[PDB]
């Protein structure tokens, strides 16, 4: 006789299908990335800027507590602790601050340059500081910033700078808001002052806004900062009748795109990644992951899922077409070089021979299925975490609804795709075995008896040569047409 | 003697579509599209909406006299307004960052007013000033939550502060009055060249009054401009004014339980419960989709632009007087007389005849189709959302972006829903076809040449097959060798 | 004598992909990805775009002399500009909420410039002032819709005028303030120092003071003009008041809107064609659900995907000489000789041979595959959208959010369109394979043992089968008993 059979093994891998849960299969492929390396890493060769617990404002203004910082000239993203300790040491605010953060999120070059040496403010006092910025602990001040009356006069404070640096330049300035009209006169002599800044494209003025306020870092006063991007060869003009907090430096900046800020206590560790999360980096070909929604880089789609396992092998039995676990009741652990094949028995022996033709065709098909699911997934650079101020709650919620919206689409589609394709893979195997069975059946015709269990019992002697012809589709029916029926 | 293989039919006229075929009549079906609502405005997880009627949130917080019996509740999970609330700034003017204020109070768990600046302590200023714009019966009146004009012929500097000892963050509103003319300025405040300043740990503002002729609104060329801040616990707010300050008398303690939204509808609350509210009524469903209204609040099915999503659960209904070729194929029709299963046998022998369901195939199909339905339904994620959003008339672009987002997901879900239904119905009908073909073959491969295939799902035995014999056929233990009585064939 | 079952083949070199297999040649196919356009800028549902060419919207509404008789239409559906317009604020400055204003006039049902404040009626001021920045041929000029108010002799008295919107429609009105480079300039032009510009309607109240400060020369000028706008409601009044530095409108624009749209950037000019879907490369006219022409569309468009190709198999695998084992299986090749159907018979007997399509199964398959193609196309919901948006340089995060949203939908639709094609193509090929298998079994069950089943789709008769008999096989009326007395010899 000769029987048609299929592979079984010792596998305990389970998959789900649209019709059935926890099916054991001989082989399966997990498409959900669940692991990371526990490290903060460089992105495509370039490290993050690490701010420790300094804020971007604290760093750029020169909060004295941010002195021992260490600022690379180039970075691919920014790492901050969740709530930075050192920001505006002299209390106040920073206009369009989240727009500024977004801009410097990834740069190809960054370099501080002295643009308005403080000693050239020759008719104002320049040494003013505050205990709120105290070092050691004498009053001090933002190290990058500088004006009060000299003797008893505050003449117009007017200076300009031409960006001949070769790159666009980031420039910050501020205006001080005193406690009361008496302090206004003490510091700046005149009341009703202004700070004007102008370039070819920016025209901005602030005036002092005096109010009674509780002390913050010991001070009732506030400083309000603003910023601009000065283009190559343009001029910035400062013009103030008082209250100006002038920059001494500006920042040369070249951008190669935008990135984002990552909130984490982790420190850079000298490895390479293409996809960073606050928990660690991911290195994967898989199309989905569930590590963390706030990633930076070229990452798989984040889904709300614990498990996405594609079946690749067949039901492990140690279907639509009725053969596997069907009229062929069980698998063969003894057939090791194929998914499908034969067992024979005659005068010369017995028995297993894998069918390489249908096995290979199936392997190729399932390889294509898997490649299709994984490769079709687009993966461009994105930074998920975003910055919004406390008066942009609606905009932060819009962003959230959008991220939530995409998370629902992808999680549902990923779960359904796996269930549907798993059903079809199981049926594909079932069909391949049925077809191999019928291939034999249709060769033998009435020269053999169809037992009903996968086996054919010949009506003639069928030796090893005969058997081989049955297995490769060249069985000579007329030759044995003598039936003994 | 004979045994026939067949499948259930009934009196169903339910129709489904499939990828390959439209309006296929099936024996059973299940709609996964929620189309009904209860006509009521409900509580959401036990917690009622704040019902503002035709007052705006401004009108309510300021204390527009037309809102007086507003009936504010301690706790709320969303806010209900009429489409265009008529009672707002009774004295005309504006409200800075109003939408962000509306977003913040959309869902709160403790809401309590605190009389932070008792009006009676403004002892050196007049405090009863009012307007016919806010008239009550029909005397001049004013926002009940707000208060300053000269006392006699003097307006001394006005200076008061409040330390938030209330135990929670506090919402505080104040305004400035922009008079129509210098004479109004002098009448009200005596002083000219005035200011209003307010400071906290994080707020710093000084406003100066704008005197200018404007068209009259509710009788007034003057305007009032309001602003708001949240005072942190233990922080201090300081007001100082030489004139034109509209002072708050009250602040509002706010503990937010996340965020929700405002629902525009004419409906009023009705002592019912729900997880998903629409302006037309509440939705109570396990279904993954609905088409009732896009502006929902709660944990809602996905909204789609569809009128019907019907999943086949039973087979093609073929009452008598596919891929596998059995159903409506080599087995011509179904059997209304077989009622205890989807698939089975009809037999005839010396003893009688003869319907019997195949409990194995039938149970397969039950479990499989239940799993399919459960998969399509259970795998859908449903998180809390308030769809309708507030944008000012200078935020059209932002409004349009929200719209583009909502429209985009609507097209995604609608297309995927409709196609999933067509595709799964095709597979379902084929699944049943397969189960019938498999049942037939199970019988055929056992019987081999001890019976003849009579065509139409039937086998005629070449031997006597009593009830005991039939059972062995039906449960798959038939004894071929036992029956060579069979030379009946030859 | 014999009859064989077979299927159509031809010389199609059309390839598709399936989930299991790449580059399969099929007899027939259809792309559902729209890749063509008419290369033209068209009317959108009958209504033309406003064509601004190398002018910006600001250049146009203020009346920059280069945007003068720009030639407008009273109605438009979208606005076309060059990518980088040359003519905008010729006197340098800015426009407050400019993007909101661009978005407002993107689509209008009516638009008409009206003279609301004739410049001759500024009797106490000079009205002819201009700038070399706006030079015409080559005398100083100015924005033609605006009036630069300057002093008359040595005096600038209070400038005060108002206008009542009795036009019957809402009216766009624009005004500006001049921020001089220096005190000398302020005095030469306006005489007074410490001036202001005030503007007020029923809902708007604005006061601005000029900012005198040295700035880099733009178009020769260190001064700047800052513009603002408002919509004046029907029968509302706008009040202008100034002691200097006011740039007054002479005109306003009646506007009626019925929805919004967007700005398209392209060099193309309008060409007298019609469309529902404009791209900057040309208009699309398609029923297809997907396209790859250009992401910045305006209208009701297919979904944009990053696919080069989306080809659905419609015919079967082309095997010029599967789950069900017949096509490219035990029936090893297709027949180029069967031209009148997809599946059929080849017969051979005494009278000759012998191709004939099975009309019924062919037509059933055509109906099925037609429903499948229609399903994929017809279920796609489409709505009006203008993809291209305007954001200022301080709106990068908002611009990034918009981009993330578009990239997100691009990812969803691409992945799903591609996999849908792969998956449905696998099912379409198996559907054909099953149709052939079923036709094959129908012949098998008819002939029974009156014929030899060879195993390659052919049946060899144990009796003589003439054309009449061959025909009964073909149409399901073969008479087994009739030839039983003859067949096999036995
Ligand atoms: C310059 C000086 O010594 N001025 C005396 C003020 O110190 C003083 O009031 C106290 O000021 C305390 C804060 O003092 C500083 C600070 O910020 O540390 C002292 C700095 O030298 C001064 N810097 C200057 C003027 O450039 C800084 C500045 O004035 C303010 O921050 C402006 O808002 O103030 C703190 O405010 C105490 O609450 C306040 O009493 C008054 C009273 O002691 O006399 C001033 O001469
Ligand atoms: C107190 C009084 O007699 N005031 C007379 C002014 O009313 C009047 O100018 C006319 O004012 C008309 C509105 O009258 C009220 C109002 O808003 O109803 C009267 C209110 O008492 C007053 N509120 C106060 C004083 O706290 C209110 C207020 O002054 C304004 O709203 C401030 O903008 O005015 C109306 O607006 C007429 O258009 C206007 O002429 C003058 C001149 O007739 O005499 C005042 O005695
Ligand atoms: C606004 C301004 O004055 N920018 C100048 C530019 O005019 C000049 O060509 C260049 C020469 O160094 O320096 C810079
Ligand atoms: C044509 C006319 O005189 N009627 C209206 C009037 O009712 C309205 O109050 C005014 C606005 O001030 O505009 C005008
Ligand atoms: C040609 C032949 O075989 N005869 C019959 C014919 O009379 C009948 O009409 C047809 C069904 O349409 O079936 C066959």
């Amino acid at each position: 006789q000769i029987c048609i059979g299929y592979h079984a093994n010792n596998s305990t891998e389970k998959v789900d299908t649209i019709l059935e849960r926890n099916v054991t299969v001989t082989h399966a492929k997990d498409i959900l990335e669940k692991t990371h390396n526990g490290k903060l890493c460089r992105l495509s060769g370039i490290p993050p800027l690490e701010l420790g617990d300094c804020s971007i404002a604290g760093w750029l203004l020169g909060n004295p507590e941010c002195d021992r910082l260490l600022s690379v000239p180039e970075w691919s993203y920014i790492v901050e602790k969740e709530n930075p300790v050192n920001g505006l040491c002299y209390p106040g605010s920073f206009n369009d601050y989240e727009e500024l953060k977004h801009l410097i999120t990834s740069v190809t070059h960054f370099e501080k340059v002295k643009i308005l040496p403080r000693d050239q403010w020759t008719q104002h006092t320049t040494t003013g500081g505050s205990r709120a910025c105290a070092v050691l602990d004498n009053p001090s001040f933002f190290r990058n910033m500088v004006l009060t009356k000299k003797g008893s006069n505050y003449p117009i404070a007017k200076r300009s700078y031409n960006n001949t640096s070769g790159e666009q330049m980031l420039i910050i300035w501020g205006i001080h808001h005193p406690n009361d009209d008496a302090e206004q006169r003490t510091l700046y002599q005149n009341v009703g002052t202004y700070v004007s800044v102008g370039t070819s494209t920016l025209n901005k003025r602030s005036i002092p806004e005096i109010a009674t306020r509780p002390k913050v870092n010991g001070q009732g006063g506030r400083m309000e900062f603003s910023w601009t991007l000065l283009e190559t060869w343009d001029v910035i003009n400062f013009e103030s009748t008082g209250n100006l907090i002038a920059p001494e430096y500006g920042f040369k900046i070249s951008k190669r795109g935008s990135s984002g800020i990552m909130k984490t206590e982790k420190t850079l560790e000298n490895c390479e990644t293409k996809c960073q999360t606050p928990l660690g980096a991911i290195n994967t070909t898989l199309p989905f992951h569930n590590i963390h929604p706030l990633t930076i880089g070229e990452c798989p789609k984040y889904v709300k899922s614990d498990r996405l396992v594609l079946a690749t092998g067949l039901r492990n039995v140690p279907g639509l077409f009725g053969a596997i676990a069907g009229f062929i009741e069980g698998g063969w652990q003894g057939m090791v070089d194929g998914w499908y094949g034969y067992h024979h028995s005659n005068d010369q022996g017995s028995g297993y021979a894998a069918d390489k033709e249908s096995t290979q065709k199936a392997f190729d098909g399932i390889t294509n299925k898997v490649n299709s699911v994984i490769e079709k997934m687009n993966t461009q650079f994105e930074a998920v975490g975003k910055e919004f101020s406390n008066l942009e709650r609606r905009l932060e919620n819009l962003n959230k609804k959008m991220e939530d919206g995409f998370l629902d689409v992808w999680t549902y589609n990923a779960e359904l795709l796996v269930l549907m394709e798993n059903e079809r893979t199981l049926d594909f195997h079932d069909s391949n075995v049925k077809n191999l069975y019928d291939k034999v059946r249709m060769q033998l015709r009435d020269n053999v008896k169809e037992l009903g269990n996968g086996c054919f019992e010949f009506y003639h002697k069928c030796d090893d040569e005969c058997m081989n012809s049955v297995k490769n589709g060249t069985y000579d029916y007329p030759k044995y047409e003598e039936e003994s029926k």
